């Protein structure tokens, strides 16, 4: 259990590793992550929250950013509507066992030199690089708006203003984070978590399409969604059920099966679970049952906390 | 003579004339114009200011915008240097016989309400429309910056925040002003002034960084720049000297010439001066000396004021 590996565990990339090792040496360190306010907090958000918890236990002061302004620029709706959702998400995050500080994007507005820094950054940033950093973040519009290229420099400005040593986000945030390391006097260490495949087994676990498992979902909904979910026998890559079993489940894990399908089998890890699923020894249905029933137990402390305080 | 026609005099276009008349009926009326701080204030600025004074005499409260942030996004340097230049520009404008509300862009902006509205307008404006609006304004750059597309929506936000009825600027501001009529709840009346041809005839006046006549220029420089200026015989269109003679000179006028050229001759107006120039009765040399000396007398109280 090394703090470097405890942090690196279940991440896609760290830019860089040496710089992160340097940060760990400081007895005063902080990390930041930003979520656009979402009507449902699914396992996608929870995955990154878990990583923030790891950073916290590593001694990092955690700052959680509710990107209401960013969401507004990304056409998520009206500002105060997004703020209200941001409030709800704040409650949810405060119910996940995380000791963190919370900041709304519309709170930094206004610090005079902050909004001035937006124009400073806009002077260094090319339109092509801004658009390039927005491909995996913005659902496309016919004739893209100016607000699109304002989006990344606002996140870069938030990273700078937060004063964190580490910027955390999904793998779709790397181009924005690559901008931050190029536009800011201090180069932040970038920790990128993988992107969860949705239940429908195509895009990412996204904006409330029934492609998600919300952390406040009832056991009925969880069971029904996992059962319906995309899970081909022998397929691991892009398999959302296998991903959930990798990034959320606790091993060694006991899987329940009727004796006619072979008795109960208890895997000692995910890799063993992976080998058994590849070799068609473990069928999708049994995998779904175990995953669903475990998900209920994992999400129950969060579900009860929200219903209601 | 008339509030409407005095305003329209020496203007290129009004968007629209009908709305202008409606604004003229309002008990309180205000006009706005934005200037990027430049070290040299020339006849290009003066012409627009003369039009702001025209509006001032018609009941319009005048708001002069020292666009420090605009010039900053247009890569004219750092804010403090630009702001100092803005101070000097305020002095020049005041010395032009114009008492008005002088507002810096860095004053109203960098505020909660203003900044949020910038983002609102940014949500309304497409990237193509923004870049296209900056054709005749943006500093040439092989790698276009985001500052370029933020520029126009901040100008139209200054218009909304000013609450003015009339937006004033050159013809190069047209595309930006058209955005202001589409993005804002209040369709402002856009009054556009002609773009003065530069002295050498290789483009417009500003800056560039010759090709101009600063209002505070010494008589020596005035006489010298005019002498060297582009002035094709018989040609009026594109001739900066003829433009200056149309937009600045008082008429009736009298041009001093030796009698081996036709002697001194009286011109009742610019149009007679134009007919005499096209018909080659008046030569570029004599026309230059006339325009030069008259400009010296016109800009004299301004030059002395500084």
């Amino acid at each position: 259990m090394d703090e470097f590996e405890m942090i690196k565990r279940n991440t896609s990339e760290i830019i860089s590793e040496e710089e992160l090792r340097e940060v760990l040496k400081k007895d005063e360190k902080s990390a930041r992550i930003g979520f656009e306010p979402s009507g449902k907090i699914h396992l996608g958000h929870y995955l990154q929250i878990k990583k923030m918890i790891d950073l916290q236990n590593a001694g990092f002061d955690i700052i959680i950013y509710l990107a209401d302004l960013g969401a507004y620029l990304n056409q998520k709706g009206e500002l105060d509507e997004i703020r209200k959702i941001g409030d709800y998400n704040k409650k949810v995050f405060e119910a996940m066992g995380l000791k963190a500080k919370y900041v709304y994007g519309s709170e930094n507005c206004l610090d005079k030199d902050y909004t001035l820094n937006v124009y400073r950054l806009a002077l260094k940033t090319t339109l092509k690089r801004a658009r390039r950093s927005m491909e995996l973040i913005a659902r496309e519009d016919e004739n893209p708006k100016v607000a699109e290229v304002i989006y990344p420099i606002m996140q870069v400005n938030n990273i700078h203003y937060s004063g964190v040593d580490v910027a955390v986000g999904g793998m779709e945030q790397r181009k924005i984070h690559m901008l931050a390391r190029e536009l800011l006097p201090k180069k932040v260490v970038c920790i990128h978590n993988p992107v969860l495949t949705g239940l429908d087994g195509e895009g990412k676990m996204s904006s409330s399409k029934g492609n998600f498992i919300a952390v406040d979902d009832s056991p009925e909904e969880i069971r029904a969604k996992i059962k319906k979910a995309y899970c081909p026998a022998g397929v691991v890559e892009g398999n959302p059920i296998m991903e959930i079993a990798k990034y959320f489940l606790e091993y060694p894990l006991t899987i329940k099966r009727p004796e006619k399908f072979g008795g109960d089998l208890t895997v000692n890890s995910y890799e063993e679970l992976e080998s058994l699923f590849k070799n068609k020894e473990l069928h999708p249905m049994d995998l779904k049952n175990a995953v669903a029933e475990e998900l209920i137990k994992i999400l129950e402390p969060i579900r009860k906390r929200l219903l209601e305080h």
